[PDB]
C-alpha cells in the first residue's frame, strides 16, 4: 500500500507491469509525458479494443471491493479528437470475458485528460483481472503517464 497507492507508474527507464493488448506495441517515450520525462507509448493498434494492459492481483484488488484507479493519457496525431477509456477487464463466474468502464475521457490533440474513478468497484465474480487504456473508435498512438491504482476514496 502507501501515500495509499498499491501501484503507481511513472515511466521513466521503466514500464512497470504494463503490456500491450492486442497486437499494439508499448514502449517508453521521451517525446511527450505528463510528469518527469518519459511516458508510455501506445502504438502499432490496428482495431479501437487494442492498447496498453496491466494485470491486476487479487490478493491485492480484491473482487468486490472498491478502489481508486487513475491515469493521464494524450495523442498527438492521426484524429482531430479521441475518446480515452480506462477499463477493467476479467473473466466472470460463467467463464466469460467481460469488460467493464471505469472512467472515459474525450480530449483533443495535444492536451493531457486525467482518466480516474476513485470509487470503482471491482465485480465479485471476476478473475484473470486487467485494468487497461484504449480509445473507443480509432487505431491512434497515444501516450499514457502517471499510473495508478490505490485505496477507495484516493484524492489524486
Ligand atoms: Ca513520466
Amino acid at each position: 500500500p502507501d501515500a495509499g497507492y498499491y501501484y503507481h507508474d511513472t515511466f521513466e527507464g521503466s514500464v512497470g507491469q504494463w503490456t500491450a493488448r492486442g497486437p499494439a506495441e508499448v514502449l517508453l517515450s521521451g517525446r511527450t509525458a505528463y510528469k518527469g520525462s518519459e511516458s508510455l507509448l501506445v502504438r502499432n493498434r490496428t482495431a479501437a479494443w487494442n492498447g496498453a494492459q496491466r494485470a491486476l492481483n487479487p490478493r491485492t484488488f480484491v473482487p468486490g471491493n472498491t478502489y481508486c484507479f487513475s491515469v493521464v493519457a494524450s495523442f498527438i496525431e492521426g484524429a482531430s479528437s479521441t475518446t480515452f477509456c480506462m477499463k477493467l477487464q476479467y473473466v466472470d463466474g460463467s467463464g466469460t470475458q467481460r469488460y467493464d468502464t471505469i472512467d472515459m475521457k474525450t480530449v483533443g490533440p495535444n492536451q493531457w485528460v486525467h482518466l480516474y474513478n476513485p470509487q470503482y468497484r471491482i465485480p465479485s465474480d471476476a478473475t484473470d483481472m486487467y485494468v487497461y487504456v484504449e480509445t473507443a473508435d480509432d487505431t491512434i498512438n497515444f501516450y499514457i503517464d502517471e499510473a495508478i491504482g490505490a485505496v477507495a476514496g484516493t484524492v489524486i
